[PDB]
């Protein structure tokens, strides 16, 4: 019926009461209650009346979903989950292997197009890829009394011993923290330090923050007058467009290529190698340059990154820098009727452990590509492998869309 | 029809009927996906990989033929809620589909500071989706002529006529042209009701390019999209000219609220905003990213509300500014300007029911009958508002030395 | 007056006179300069380091109070000539004030290929100098309101009237506004006859900002220039929106001419242009610099013709493109598009006689009485033309493996 | 030797290239004197070079080194600003310009600094760069070369080759960048007191050869694939630096700001942020967070024989202003310039008048004892003077003193 005061289980009815009582704040329901799902039920209830159209929540799934794995490190105020259609494209004949690429999307033709692109590649002898570099970064802003002081610190960080003490501090942070280079940049009395380190099969944004922080402390011991303004002074750079990610790289840098047989271009892609190339240059090069792009000399690399990212538990917001990509197309073969295509992506921020990678459905798409979890034997291998697949699939998508654009097929589909 | 499950399998195999064909071949969407999963498993190095990828009893009737191909199931993204967001004297319960811990918590904490601050105000500065095809002429002198033509009032009128005759909402605004030798990049800009409009615009520019061709028969239409729109790629033009909805946001957090809720000082916030979001971003050579994590907020809301999560690229453009304010300058004045929010309230993933749930939750869902475009615009303002909230909280945490404490 | 350099210096050393005023006193420019050199030598660690800095017999008359302060002589810059430049069915002998060897030789070699190629064609795509002040309002909602106001036809009309009432040539074109919170950046665009117009425009935006103030009394005019013009700084907005004169250029070099004059192959040129001026520039994160050395050509012509050599920054923006052309695709099609050539044929260094010499040499000097702006525009085209010429030659040299040696 | 009208006809007939005139006439000046007559016919107005100087210049130092087809020289007013109290020294900075108030303003700025205890500067890095484009059959090959160049031994053989090129060629790091089967290699080396554009090209070329020995299938497309980057705007110069990177700072006493600069520290700062930061960002600038660093670079560059076209990358500069002092009434100002391409030897640095302005700053020629010192010292002066000019113009803008001066 109704009651009052904390006790045993109680009822949705008035457990709500104690929330108004302001002793059980909304987001703490899982703290108190016994079953995660009840918690979400009660919140959807609270939130329900907070709503203008309370009948909304009705078609928002939530029932039976392992929440023990989200509550804790993947989301707060869980009021359910969002279903994203997951299509599959492939096989992707990449580096003498075939992958069935999962793509969580809501945009029609994206999967169809990526597939059509994978096809051209398969009938083309397949594609080759190489991870050019690997390292997640973090660039805090630090301050000194005078620019002359910043200057001194910069020089110090650049001496071999100085770098060694910073590296030691940094690496003592984790099992995988192994500080590579150190890129410093001065702005008056400000000093931006770009820390770069590998991180096994983790995307490493977290590991690196812990590492730079410990390093900044040891750095402070030497320059007590230094102010650590913010672990992140946008010099990483994370989730924001930045020429530095494009030029210096961030995460995994990777190249991709394939040669599509003139026949395959006419048959599968429905155009000409000559037409493709004529479009790639004036679109992905001259066009992008005209729009003042930094890092976006590609057709829709983003569409492919986001889809794979959502499907495989990556940070869909890193879609920003991860999509950097220049796609190039040349005439090739004995008659120059064959299409040579490459795709270079300098900043693929990706990981195979932690984050959304810990959820089971996302993990399903990872296993589907045989990348899931940490690579015990060779640490970082899964992350790297996935990076290559992302780059490979992007080339596939680039191939198909570019073709469609050349052929005048975009409006039809 | 009935044929044993594996009977369809073998059948397809022996015919080599492309899996994607299924939906048409088989009766009932869930069969075709269940069968596809089945075919796929045998192509995998661990046939039981999809053991945890849901797919059962989902509404594929909407999806197939409109949102995704080769469906093999669906991906569950935790959906949190933040708010109320006291924006323009209203309160919104903002849904955020994410997998990053603290994002919702932080956006909430940010919304809180704003609520106890008298709320936030926002304005949509401009509205217009764009499409910029590449077109070619024999000589640059010809491109030149076309450019001048498109710039005459009559020339623009015939192009506009053609363009607008494309849809009920297609109303071509300006026309930005740009020459590269014999190449001509034409940026078409038009409103589009409550639709994000990427599709409507393509239809419009295409019809317009035809009418344009009638006048310059020697013109080659190389591609409806010559990257001058620009869509899903970083571009100074979206930042400077705007794309989609441009919107400003502001709020003033009372010094007490900054010390109590945000756990810092207005002075500290400002010292960080300038050297991070301004000097830092400039040092990294950013174009459009003078903000802390506008992207985190856009993506979350975008995924939760059926938007194109890949447009996260240009939609996240945002400059966040913080000034000292009040009688004592202890209050925090904060603003966030986002010039290119590509958003829509109709079509796309906006047609799926669960996404529609999050849209109703903000009372934006579907087309706005009375005032077309209103929902799209309203949602844009909410995205900008929530972004400011997130900016507030994260900036604070950074000032206070809390990122490696919260996470 | 007439005393003695020997003592006209003491008063000065009695600080009764600031070196930078000798002019006001000692009426006879060269003497003013003369005394100042002497007074400076003493302050120098090497009292005679100015031994070789010319100064005599230069017409400081026009310089003083309009081009330079604290004058102490002049700097001689070698002036070479390149051409003829067969541009738009005309031939120009282009003057280039430079100190870099081969620049003139190369630009010439480039002009040559063009002459034996049927010549080059050019078009001025747009014309308008800009000024973008920063203005402030109490709240962003206020900025917003002003933006919308400036965008209404009547609002623009009152702003335009105010702006145009500033000068005989001030004819405000569009108005590009941009909001940053409670800040509002207004880009004013207007023609300006044959003047580069940086000054004319400032005067115009200022009068306009006043009338704007009358309507929004709560608006703070922070600075007539809030870097949204943008002047003398790299900016995507100049590249995308244009600034000054925007112009295209093209020519087709006959395969024979490429092999003979330029010493390479159209195929090789093209292979280099794409991977250097496009893919390379993109790799370096360039905004506006998809060209080989457009700057070398702009600066030289700018110094020789009295332009603002510092505007070399935005004026050099240029994308140079090369395609295969002809019945056999062995001919080289080349184009050069420069969106922001800040140039003028009147005022500034354009008032000095030696610079004016180089202007007449191109028949552009002074204002074009009949068709105002024509000289400025014509010169802009020549700058673009000569740039293509230089692009042609250097690209070739690079293709052929000739830079070093 | 004999006669003029004759050399002409003789020329016109056997039609000799005007540019060869120097190798057929006893004195240079009669070469350029003939050249000039010879060109006058070819003008719409034969009497155009009337006022264009030429006599008694000493083309000797120019011929075959600084300029071709010389028809004379261009006089650029040279003003002086200072003293510049930089690093406990005072410099009298020469500025070759044609823009009124530039010198006056830079002076006024130097003044505020002098009465402020002076300015401090530091050279953060030194290295000229060259980035050729090289090609391989497949991207996998490019990839392999990149990794090779990154191994310590691979770098050692490349460095050896590179350094064996000159006495000052000492290859620092190596920044590589892949674009499919393309490979952009950024070579970085010091170069004494030379700007080093030439030395580096010779070095990368020698290195690219040795590189070829290891990857015979590699195509050297161009010694310069715009990844240096030279004379074009590029985020890489801004982020990685090019030439000399230097910081500058000073603190102007609140009194001095009100008295000399005619404003408030609070006003200055309010303008710097919304103009040089927020404004520049709104215009989509990469590298230009400053008011007019270019004006100062160009002037000093022309006066001291530097490459005025490098004005493009050399002008990169972010200027910052904070409140300082016991009451925060004092103005703290800094200026960071990451890519000052400068040199004190070779180029226009070999001409005597330019050398005059170099001595004036006591930088002229190579620094025997400490190689590179002069180049570096001049770089610091350029950065110092830029801060000075930033100070004055920013002030003027804050105070609303522009249009009228
Ligand atoms: C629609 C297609 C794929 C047809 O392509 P098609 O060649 O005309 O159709 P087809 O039946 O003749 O070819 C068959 C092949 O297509 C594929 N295919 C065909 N249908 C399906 C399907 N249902 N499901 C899966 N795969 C499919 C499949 O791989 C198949 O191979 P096969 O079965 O013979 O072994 C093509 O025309 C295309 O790729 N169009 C463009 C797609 C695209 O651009 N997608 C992204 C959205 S565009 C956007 O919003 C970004 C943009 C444009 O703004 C960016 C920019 O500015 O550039
Ligand atoms: C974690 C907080 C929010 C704690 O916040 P707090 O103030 O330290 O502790 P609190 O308990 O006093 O705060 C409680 C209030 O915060 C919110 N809040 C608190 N806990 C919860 C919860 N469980 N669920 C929901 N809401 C929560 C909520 O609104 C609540 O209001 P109340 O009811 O108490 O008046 C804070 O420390 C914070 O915001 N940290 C930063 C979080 C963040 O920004 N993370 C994601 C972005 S990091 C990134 O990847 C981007 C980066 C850094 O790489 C980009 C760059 O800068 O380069
Ligand atoms: C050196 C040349 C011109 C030889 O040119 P050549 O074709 O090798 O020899 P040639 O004598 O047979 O050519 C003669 C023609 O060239 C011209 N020419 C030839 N000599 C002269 C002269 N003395 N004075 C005037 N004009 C001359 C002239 O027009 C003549 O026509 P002709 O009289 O026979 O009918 C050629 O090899 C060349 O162009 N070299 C490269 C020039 C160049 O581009 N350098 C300046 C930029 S380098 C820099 O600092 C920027 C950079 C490159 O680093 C930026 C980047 O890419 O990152
Ligand atoms: C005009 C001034 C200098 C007057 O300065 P003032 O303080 O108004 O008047 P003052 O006579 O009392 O000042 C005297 C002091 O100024 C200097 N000074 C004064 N006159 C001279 C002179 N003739 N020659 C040399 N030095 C002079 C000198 O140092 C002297 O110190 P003192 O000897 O008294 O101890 C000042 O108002 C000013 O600096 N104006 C602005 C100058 C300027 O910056 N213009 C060039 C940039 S405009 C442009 O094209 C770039 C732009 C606008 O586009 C950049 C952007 O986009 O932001």
């Amino acid at each position: 019926g109704n009651a009052e005061k904390g006790a045993k289980f109680l009822s949705d009815a008035e457990i709500i009461q104690l929330v108004n009582a302001k002793h059980i704040p909304a987001y703490k329901l899982e703290t108190l209650i016994e079953t995660h799902e009840r918690g979400v039920s009660i919140r959807r209830q609270l939130l329900s009346k907070k709503l203008s159209e309370p009948s909304s929540l009705q078609y928002l799934p939530y029932r039976d979903y392992n929440y023990s794995l989200v509550m804790g490190a993947c989301c707060e105020n869980v009021i359910g989950y969002m279903p994203i259609p997951v299509g599959v494209a492939g096989p992707l004949c990449l580096d003498e292997k075939e992958f069935q690429v999962p793509m969580a999307t809501t945009e029609g033709c994206l999967v169809a197009s990526t597939n059509r692109g994978c096809r051209a590649i398969g009938l083309g002898g397949g594609a080759s890829s190489r991870v050019l570099a690997d390292g997640m970064t973090r660039g805090p802003v630090v301050r000194l009394p005078r620019a002359c002081d910043s200057a001194e610190v910069k020089a110090w960080l650049e001496t071999s011993e100085g770098f060694a003490v910073i590296k030691e501090a940094f690496d003592s942070t984790s099992r995988f923290a192994r500080l590579q280079k150190l890129h410093t940049s001065i702005a008056g009395r400000n000093l931006y330090i770009r820390f770069q380190s590998r991180s096994g099969d983790a995307m490493g944004m977290n590991m690196i923050s812990k590492g730079t922080e410990k390093a900044l402390s040891k750095l402070h011991e030497y320059f007590p007058e230094m102010q650590i303004l913010a672990v992140s002074g946008n010099y990483c750079t994370d989730k924001k467009p930045a020429a530095i990610n494009w030029i210096e790289g961030r995460g995994k840098s990777v190249v991709c290529e394939a040669v599509i047989p003139a026949k395959v271009v006419r048959e599968v892609l429905k155009t000409t190698t000559e037409a493709m190339i004529e479009v790639n240059i004036n679109k992905n090069l001259v066009g992008s340059a005209m729009a003042g792009s930094i890092g976006g000399y590609n057709a829709h690399a983003a569409n492919i990154v986001t889809a794979i990212y959502i499907a495989c538990g990556q940070d869909a917001a890193q879609n920003v820098g991860s999509s950097n990509c220049i796609t190039l197309m040349e005439a090739s073969g004995p008659t120059n009727e064959d299409l040579y295509i490459s795709c270079t992506m300098p900043s693929i921020e990706i990981g195979t452990v932690g984050g959304g990678t810990n959820l089971l459905p996302q993990q399903a798409c990872l296993q589907m590509l045989g990348v899931q979890g940490a690579c015990k034997d060779n640490p970082g291998e899964n992350a790297r492998q996935l990076a290559r697949i992302v780059c490979g699939t992007v080339m596939a998508g680039e191939l198909s869309l570019m073709a469609a654009l050349a052929a005048g097929h975009l409006v039809k589909s």
